[PDB]
Formats: C-alpha cells, sequence, structure tokens
C-alpha cells in the first residue's frame, strides 16, 4: 500500500476538516476494528474528512483508492461520495474538486467506496491532491438535515496499479 489509515493507534494524523465541522478519532466504533474517524457538526454537504495524499504518490501515475464508510442516524439510506481536492501552482484561491466514487449506504452498515484515480503529471503544476468524503452536493439554501448527517470512515487505502 502507498497509504493506509486504520486509526487503530488513535491518531488524527494529517486528517482535517474542510470547513467548520468536527473530526474525532473515536473508540468502540470501527470497520471490523475498534477505532475510526468520525465527522460531525457538518453544516454543508461538502463538510467531511480530508487528507493530503500527493506526497505519497508519483505524479502521472494511476492509483487505486478505497475506504469504508458508515452512518448510524437519520435516513434509512444515504449516498456518500469519495472525492478529490486539487491545487495547482500553490494557488489556494482556485481549487478544483472531483468525485471519484459514490455508493448508497444503508443506515448502520459499513460499505466500501473505491475507484482508480489519476494523479496529474508534474507538468500540470499540481501542488496538492487531497482525498475526502462528503455527501452529494446541494446549495446551502437547499441543504437539509439528512444531507449533513455525521458519518464514520475507516480502512483508507491507496494502492499501486
Ligand atoms: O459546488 C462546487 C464544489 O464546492 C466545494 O466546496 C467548497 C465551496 O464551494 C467553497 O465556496 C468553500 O469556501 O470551500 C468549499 C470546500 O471546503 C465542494 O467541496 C465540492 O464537493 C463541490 O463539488
Ligand atoms: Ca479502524
Amino acid at each position: 500500500a502507498l497509504f493506509k489509515a486504520d486509526f487503530e493507534d488513535g491518531n488524527i494524523g494529517n486528517w482535517r476538516a474542510r470547513g467548520t465541522e468536527k473530526l474525532e478519532v473515536v473508540s468502540g466504533i470501527g470497520h471490523n476494528s475498534n477505532r475510526s474517524l468520525k465527522t460531525s457538526s457538518r453544516s454543508e454537504t461538502y463538510h467531511g474528512p480530508l487528507v493530503e495524499v500527493l506526497p505519497y504518490l508519483q505524479k502521472g501515475s494511476t492509483v487505486h483508492i478505497s475506504f469504508w464508510a458508515m452512518y448510524d442516524e437519520g435516513p434509512a439510506t444515504q449516498v456518500i461520495n469519495g472525492s478529490l481536492e486539487k491545487e495547482f501552482n500553490r494557488d489556494t484561491a482556485n481549487l478544483e474538486y472531483a468525485m471519484f466514487a459514490s455508493t448508497t449506504l444503508n443506515k448502520g452498515q459499513w460499505k466500501k467506496i473505491e475507484a482508480d484515480i489519476i494523479v496529474p503529471a508534474e507538468s500540470t503544476g499540481i501542488s496538492g491532491l487531497r482525498m475526502y468524503a462528503e455527501t452529494p452536493w446541494k446549495q446551502s439554501s437547499e441543504v437539509t438535515e439528512t444531507d449533513t448527517i455525521p458519518f464514520y470512515v475507516d480502512d483508507v487505502q491507496i494502492t499501486a496499479t
């Protein structure tokens, strides 16, 4: 594996919020394990746990990203997306965002979200590439409670192809 996070050491590492939401490594909740990363206090669909992965990866390569997700409150089902945040030429004012995978989860059950992704080449000037999880986009005025449910992620992995 190029990158692995199972949270079993209880460390947040380099995982971060995207806005005003709360990240916590919790104990007693996990995918076949005792620990996982909970994201709560979400008030936008795009709030979710994020980590910078570009340093783990070769520019120009194709890699396989997977993670497990779960939520246990609110609707019977809900879509979780796996997405990328990209920065070019250290321009923090013009980030790009792309979804790489999406699954419909059932309340209370862990499910795997995965895809191949392309790491842009050096000659793009790519300077950040961060994986994150989120719910499907909605404008702030249309956002409802079901959209902003807390959720867990675990067993994050990036593999060579
Ligand atoms: O709708 C496009 C895109 O928005 C991304 O969220 C941005 C938000 O649009 C921006 O105004 C705010 O200041 O920062 C956040 C990111 O933390 C969102 O991440 C994408 O899922 C969405 O496709
Ligand atoms: Ca775990």
